[PDB]
């Protein structure tokens, strides 16, 4: 299913619930899968437990930025996560 810290994080990103952007959660990309993604502006956000190279070349070839968390920093500093994303979403858009 989701880990523990993808379901604690979707519940914050789904329904635009984080300013109005609307996210959806384990979307293909060609070979990939991505935890979570916004179309408009282009983010993906992962959450991290061999780090795939590859992947995130080919996910910035489709002009995605790729936001990545420790599964710690998910769970007990969720307001600062949150912050981030929000932060990247707007200077994303800006
Ligand atoms: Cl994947």
């Amino acid at each position: 299913a989701m880990s523990e810290a993808e379901a604690k994080l979707w519940q914050h990103l789904r329904a635009g619930r984080l300013n109005g952007y609307k996210f959806r959660r384990q979307q293909p990309m060609g070979n990939y899968i991505v935890d979570f993604m916004c179309v408009t502006p282009k983010l993906i956000v992962e959450a991290d437990g061999v780090y795939d190279h590859a992947r995130t070349v080919y996910l910035n070839s489709l002009g995605f930025t790729v936001l990545r968390f420790w599964n710690h920093e998910i769970l007990q500093q969720t307001n600062d996560v949150l912050a981030e994303i929000l932060r990247v979403l707007q200077e994303l858009e800006k």
